[PDB]
């Protein structure tokens, strides 16, 4: 029987792509969402054409509130009510956006979307992943660059950060239960399609390796080992998936 | 004449350390509390009694909730009504508890303890650096932030975040002469609910002397970093904790 | 035709583990050694009769000397002379014995054999590999076996400890360096993997109890999954990466 | 009076050092390689504030066979002048690229840039320890140390060896009351100064000194194996 995962953003960029290569191993998946319904819609449709009965989306805020933590034990439900089981949880889903510490969001809100998004949903859809509980694993997505933060990008810096503390935390608490918790950091990736060529070019020309951007599919083929049973003595462990930009000076 | 800091949770333990050793080396201080007032007004007396009308308490919940920014606002203002200016922020108020993944509201533990580690400290900084010699913050951090205690996760995850915030921070004050540092200790006081027989575990796994620090020994690395001494150090964090982050399982 | 990898002190334990596993990938081998003659030939032969002139060994003391380059130097051209081409070098042998700092081999040994095995030798084949090196298909890679505790080190192992840090500071400035020429270098860092033989089944236990993933030790052929990842197209983006394959270990407390 | 050892002491980052040191109280031993007189030179003005303060001695800290006698005269110098040892500063280091792809032979450049930034450090460290108050060990570590100069493989590894010998010799030497811990420079030239955070400028050697003086200081007692950063931030800027 087939195993089945959750993937957090995963209507398009990199969350598509771990999505669609968890399908092609084998799993079936639910798409969560926010904004992107038709994108979601898609993907589930072209995933169920190549074997029916194996996508189906689920849509969900996941910037903090009082309703979060119903919102991820929601999503987790959904897993076991479309296919009977839970396997992989993929955190991917991430807010970014500048936070600049000296002078139309509310700070409060800019620090719900931040950390809500990148740390606290991950800690929910955690707790709701384990206690809902083979090959069980959560693979995290974090970012290369945590320690070598982009300026003005502090609340940002601080969920991933954090995020960091929830992937090793995790995988101590849940060892016993026999849940890995591991994560992948992208270094740049997809980079924005409105984002000039000429700043697309300053940033691939800082990549030691090949001096381009990851795939989405580079980045999800990290996601794939660490799921995997070529993984199944890493815990706690993040790989980064960077080309090496992690190592470059100022 | 005399420079001013913020020390928050300064009412006892190792911000009240921190608010004296501040006091002895020239400061005027305001100590801020939550449900600590008798402590607070005590302490204030005293510095008071040494130099009149260099320390004032302030008192704020410094769990996130809509209204934190205007409490963290409030209290950078408390020190400009009292002192004229504010140079250092110690940013010391710190919740810990247990939150275990696997069986207060869980929205509750997070507003406290990723509020009162991370950010509160944010907001403050922002206050600090917006109401703008030697201008530092300093950020209590944790020496075990990756040795993790066992179902601690929420807590966990607030220090991280005070990592990226003090280095993030550092990056972004440089150019307003704002330095950004850590001090992490490893067991220093223990918690006072805690057992003669569990205190004296954690004692026994510190390399250097078997003992916790001391208040004064964490207060000792924040002076430093807030003097002259450290005028070309920011984004650093010191251990304070006798090793206890080198010893394996 | 079949890509070629070095692994270094592979006759036996973990890196006979990964010299398999390539193996069974579809990688010629060279089987370095350096005592333990009986154990390579035996697995080079055994790999032979799988397939035909897929694997051979190679005798070299990696202790530091001034003879040592020559020695890394020889250990590369080896993979040529039999394969025609080397591929990937997977630096896996390693001394690892106590050198307390307050009171037999002289401390000038200990340290060749310590830094020299764990750190110069990786650095020297490093050096080999990427100068031998000088279009649609090519898959450089170099994976060093570093230690997932090095942050957290044993008593009385300081020249060991040394040894495995140089050994991160070789794998992050190899690949910053060789980015440029198309080769990746990673590591993989075991917690408790294969316990020494030396070691009673008491002392073992111990350090099994230790881990949070399992309470056990990490197989040969975990350690070997994580080595065949990286050399793979899955990991063609990674490098300066180390991995930790320690079931949790690393996170531990005191 | 306590006395301190201090490594590659006649010029830079070690004189700062050897001089704060000497302005707190210490005596100090000024050991040198090369630079004889400007390591004199330096004694005779410590020697001229307080006299019989200062004393110098030579030794190569190139690894080789001798490396460890003359490891153990250093520490002596310190005992044989002053009665006594209380900090070891191990400043001296050896900087220059080793490109990995193509006239020192490569193994001295090994025995220079390993021996002097690890091995000299570790051989140093057991003599001090073998020899024994507020004892400690200062190690020059390396800001920059895993985003590293292109081409400066050995030097780096030689900067990473140095960071584990403070960590493993601080959980060794615990139980002795020895503290050792590390003070990592950034820099210490108007493109290096101007991505630094902090003023766009590189650290004067007083600075690096600053540092190395709180961790000897009695208000670093608790702290042990721990590497402070004296850079202005620039670890932490992104390429
Ligand atoms: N791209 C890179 O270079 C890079 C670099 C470092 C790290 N990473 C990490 O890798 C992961 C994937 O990166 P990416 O570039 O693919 O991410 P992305 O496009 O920025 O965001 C992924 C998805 O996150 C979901 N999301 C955003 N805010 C949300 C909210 N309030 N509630 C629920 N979902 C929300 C969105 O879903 P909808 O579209 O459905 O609203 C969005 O499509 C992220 O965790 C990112 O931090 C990426
Ligand atoms: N003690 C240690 O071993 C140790 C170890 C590692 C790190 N640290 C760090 O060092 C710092 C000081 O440690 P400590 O043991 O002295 O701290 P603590 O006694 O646990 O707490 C410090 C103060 O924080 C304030 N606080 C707690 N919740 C708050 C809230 N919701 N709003 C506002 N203030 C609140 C309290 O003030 P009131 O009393 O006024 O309510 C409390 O007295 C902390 O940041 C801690 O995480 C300590
Ligand atoms: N085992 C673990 O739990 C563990 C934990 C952390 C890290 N690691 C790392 O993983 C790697 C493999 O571990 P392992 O336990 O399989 O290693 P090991 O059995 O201790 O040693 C591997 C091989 O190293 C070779 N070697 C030793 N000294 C040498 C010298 N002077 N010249 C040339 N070769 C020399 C030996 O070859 P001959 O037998 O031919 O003499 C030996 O069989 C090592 O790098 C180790 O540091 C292992
Ligand atoms: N300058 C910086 O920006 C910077 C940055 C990062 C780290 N650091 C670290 O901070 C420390 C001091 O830096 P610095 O710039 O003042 O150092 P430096 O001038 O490069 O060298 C310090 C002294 O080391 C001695 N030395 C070199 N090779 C030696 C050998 N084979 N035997 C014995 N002594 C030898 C030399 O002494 P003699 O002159 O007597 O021969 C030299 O004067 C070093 O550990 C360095 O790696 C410095
Ligand atoms: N806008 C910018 O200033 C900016 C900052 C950093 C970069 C490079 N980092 C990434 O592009 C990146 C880094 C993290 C990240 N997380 C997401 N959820 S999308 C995302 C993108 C590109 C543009
Ligand atoms: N409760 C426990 O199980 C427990 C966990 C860790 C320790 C050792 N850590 C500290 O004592 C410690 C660690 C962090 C910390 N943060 C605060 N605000 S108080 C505080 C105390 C002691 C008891
Ligand atoms: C008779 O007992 C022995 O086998 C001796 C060697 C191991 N030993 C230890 O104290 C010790 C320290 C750490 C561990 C856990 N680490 C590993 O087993 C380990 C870690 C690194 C490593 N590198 C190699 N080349 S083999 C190797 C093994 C096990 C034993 C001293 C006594």
């Amino acid at each position: 029987e087939a195993p089945a995962a959750v993937v957090t953003g995963a209507a398009k960029r990199i969350g598509r792509a771990i999505a669609v290569k968890l399908h092609q191993t084998g799993y079936r998946v639910v798409i969560h969402y926010h904004n992107s319904a038709e994108a979601a819609v898609s993907l589930a449709d072209e995933l169920n054409k190549e074997r029916s009965n194996t996508a189906v989306v689920c849509q969900a805020d996941l910037t903090n509130s009082n309703v979060l933590p119903a919102s991820c034990e929601e999503i987790i439900n959904s897993c076991f009510r479309a296919f009977g089981r839970c396997d992989v949880l993929v955190n991917n889903a991430s807010a970014f956006y500048p936070t600049p510490l000296v002078q139309g969001k509310t700070v409060e809100t800019q620090v719900a979307e931040l950390i809500g998004t990148n740390a606290i949903a991950p800690f929910l859809l955690t707790m709701s992943f384990a206690q809902r509980q083979s090959n069980l694993s959560i693979v995290n997505l974090c970012d290369a660059m945590v320690d070598q933060p982009c300026m003005a990008f502090s609340l940002y810096n601080m969920g991933k950060h954090a995020l960091v503390g929830l992937t090793q935390s995790a995988a101590l608490e849940l060892a016993p239960y026999g849940i890995r918790v591991n994560g992948v950091a992208p270094g740049v990736s997809l980079l924005p399609v409105a984002m000039g060529e000429e700043e697309k070019d300053k940033w691939r020309r800082k990549v030691p390796l090949g001096r381009r951007e990851a795939s989405a599919e580079q980045i999800a083929d990290a996601v794939i080992f660490l799921v995997s049973g070529s993984a199944q003595y890493i815990t706690g462990s993040i790989i980064k998936v960077d080309g090496g930009l992690s190592l470059v000076h100022a």
